[PDB]
DNA sequence: TCCCTGTTTCACGTGGAACACCCT
DNA sequence: AGGGTGTTCCACGTGAAACAGGGA
């Protein structure tokens, strides 16, 4: 039993991290794999998108990072039996201060998530972490605990530099804390293929990263999440799109992403 | 005179903060008012949108907040003679550590931007600050230095929640540090009027906030930024839309926002 | 009393003449007024629509107009007690030859329906005549026997012309044979309001004829027959829509037409 | 050089005869065959559908049937070089009277169109005649002039009866005037395949006529003209949909009909 | 070089209709 | 059988964007 830990990360906000994390988790569960999703963002969209309103949540991931609880007590089960969730809440916005308090004394604070996870890394196939928007303490925790990193990219101008900064952050940690950190793939999100800016931004990214881009093993096609109002309406129903609408282009793209992850 | 300081702020990223700040700054410069735009985001998309490479940038606003420099030495003149810029760079990601130490030291980190701002408030008509996506120390400094706040809102499922969060921080600061802090307007961005999700999100926001939504004085119409790829392409040219294409509906909408701000 | 005689007439076929004639007859019969529907079409769709098999057809209207019989021996009772029928037959196609023999002679042939009708005009409240698709001798007899005229209109490219053609005939007969003949209304059929061609034809008709269009007295709304597959399947059951499905939109529209006529 | 004469005929109005005659003519001309289309309806919708309004026409088919002129002087050229038209006008409504005068004397009146046509039967590949709505003298001349007959069928209840009647008219003329008359095919028009009324009427027709229904040369699939608002807008442009939009489903169906006619 | 036009393609909202469950 | 639902499926209208060319 070993779980692969995959962080979905991008300092930039609004690029599809939470949409990807939730729907990739559900898409991997349908292939009868056991999935643990970790909302690592204080606003807690992944939690809300699975129907847990964060008025209702009592104990957070934050409580676990404090040692105030063990991760086994915070886990919640979802409408899908093979998808459980460690929820979030705005209390985790305290973690930033704790991080620096850690830096004050201890050479410790980068691995508060890795240590919180050790309890369960052997009871799931995949642990998917939904990261917040920055290269701050929460995202560094996220990347320091992960085997693999999924980078969802919206194909507009700021994605260019945005990636650069992100990758340098990974490679410093590849020499730092987490030498095993791997990029599992780039994933274009909200993808509108006919727009000129999209064609140019993807061309410029391909020039350096074509190797990194997610592909369909059967056909070798790129896998990209189309822009689809169905995927934006999904959180309004507390469900991932494969329960909410299984043949939408958005849902099909996320299930192809699951299979490609499933090759290796 | 005395500058009015407007923060462009929102709990979420990717909702058009940087787009609104840049294009509002430029649209007020056309009516020949003198404007300073402050990139207050470590990713620094505002800087990048006005054509400044971030490597070419030497000493940033971070230095100014740290006292290594004073705000007058970092200002740069732009392709618009009536629009200057305080550039940013990821070095400003250091500020949050400073922030917590400052609050540890003497409850001091929330007005370090306001103090850095005293040097120049009487040399501009408008100072526009573009803040990062969270309610973190940088955004807190932005809202604590400002007289008024523009909230750009993308009309998707979490907009209600996110704004509630932002408004509850604004209300803590009006009772704390900046009591005259005012809401200058909500501004719907990337607005696609035909989508059901858009109409539903706008109906729910109107029920609580119609009063705050920017309106064109002439006709009483709402001001909404249309979805317009020209606006996403403009920063790859280092220009604001009125220089890249002044007849775009995105450019027309931002000139209507500029005029509405100028009426009072 | 005197029965009011309404011709359902229009230069072109397939615009709904038979459907409105039949269902208007039934919808007025529900208000317990006694009505005779006169199939004046050799194809005899009204006959078949009330369940009469044309094997059972033995003595037609054609027999009556030649004097072979009087209108009272051809009438038949229908499943509605307040609705009887003069059936038709392809034998009625013989009448046009008779017509020209007639006009060769004595200006005789335009009123042969009117004369065959006065044997019974004091035994019904309404006489509804279902005319054939042209401005030929049968339709000429129909419009020459009638007090009022219903014009069903399918809203496609040639409707304008058709009505103009029909109108010119009506109005030559108003100075010729039947001077009190009046237009009781235009009635849009098979109406699907979303089509651009529907909108364009209705605008073109409104500009010349708005006054003539049937209206619901209660609200002043136009009465238009919706396109409704139920109304096309009803005659396969030998029924009018009010017996085949009373809550269909077709039946509701025809009952509002009935009510509007009952007002005068 | 022998021209094949094809009548487009059906007693019922509004079933697509003129739409079929026009678009079949145009679809055959594009296959480099020379086509003469004959408007045999006094309302003259085929003529107007090719852009010649009926105010503008000088001498019509009627003048020719009376012998007042010869068919070569009434012909008109179309926007397509391989399709000419003998136009119509409401003067042809006089022909019914002419027919019966003929009947008094000579057993002739059934072939006055056949007589008018011999003058040109050797200068066209196909002569397509667009018939009026009844089994009156005009349709009789049409079927007595033809080698073959195309029967367009709208699949509603009245197509059952109507069909039987038309065939008897043909079988009687196959014993009367035109012994080589053949039906080249049934053609379902305005076809909406999912409607239950459609499935049932086609089933009842297939039971007697499956062999007669038009089929695709290549696959043996039925050829049916889909219900398409583009085909109803087509006369609004004075053009057949082959020029007005050659990729609409209506246009594709008619060009498949042309190819199938062209196999034999 | 600018900028006018028309045409094509695409996602989304809309509503009539067949249908598989539903109640009972 | 009767009287909901809600679900899928289709054609059509709409509006943003790309584009081809047309234009002195
Ligand atoms: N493929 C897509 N098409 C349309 N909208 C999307 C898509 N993916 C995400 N969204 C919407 O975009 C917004 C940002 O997505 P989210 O996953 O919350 O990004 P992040 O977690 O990176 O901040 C949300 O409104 C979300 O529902
Ligand atoms: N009205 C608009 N239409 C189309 N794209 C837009 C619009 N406004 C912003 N964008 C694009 O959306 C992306 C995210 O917006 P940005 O302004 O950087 O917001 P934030 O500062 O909140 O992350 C950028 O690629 C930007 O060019
Ligand atoms: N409102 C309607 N919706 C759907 N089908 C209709 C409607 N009105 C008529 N029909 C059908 O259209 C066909 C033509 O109508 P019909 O009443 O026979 O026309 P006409 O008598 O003018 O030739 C018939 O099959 C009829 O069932
Ligand atoms: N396949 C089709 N889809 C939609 N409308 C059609 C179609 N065929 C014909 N129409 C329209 O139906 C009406 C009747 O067609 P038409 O060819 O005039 O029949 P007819 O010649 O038998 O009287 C016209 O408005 C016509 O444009
Ligand atoms: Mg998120
Ligand atoms: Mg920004
Ligand atoms: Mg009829
Ligand atoms: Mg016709």
């Amino acid at each position: 039993m070993m779980s692969e830990i995959i962080a979905v990360a991008n300092q930039k906000g609004g690029v599809g991290k939470t949409t990807t994390a939730v729907n990739l988790a559900a898409s991997l569960a349908v292939h009868e794999k056991k999935i643990l999703l970790i909302d690592f963002d204080p606003q807690a969209n992944a939690t809300s998108s699975l129907g847990f309103r964060r008025d209702k949540i009592d104990y957070d991931i934050y409580h676990v990072l404090i040692g105030r609880k063990q991760i086994s007590q915070v886990i919640l089960k979802t409408q899908m039996p093979f998808l459980d969730l460690v929820p979030s809440n705005l209390g985790l916005a305290g973690f930033e201060k704790t991080f620096y308090d850690s830096q004050d004394e201890n050479k410790r604070g980068e691995l508060m998530l890795k240590n919180a996870l050790e309890s369960v890394v052997g009871l799931y196939d995949y642990i998917i972490i939904d990261s917040p928007p920055a290269l701050g303490p929460l995202t560094i925790n996220s990347l320091s605990a992960a085997h693999s990193v999924i980078i969802p990219i919206q194909c507009e101008f700021f994605a260019l530099e945005g990636t650069k900064l992100l990758l340098n952050t990974i490679r410093m940690l590849q020499k730092s804390t987490n030498p095993k950190l791997k990029i599992r793939g780039f994933l274009p999100t909200m993808h509108v293929p006919q727009l000129n800016l999209t064609k140019g931004v993807l061309a410029e990214l391909f020039k350096y990263f074509d190797s990194e881009f997610f592909r369909d093993s059967a056909t070798g096609e790129y896998i990209m999440i189309p822009k689809s109002v169905k995927l934006a309406e999904s959180p309004s129903f507390g469900k991932p799109i494969l329960l909410y609408d299984i043949k939408s282009n958005g849902s099909i793209a996320y299930q192809k992403l699951a299979q490609s992850i499933l090759q290796g």
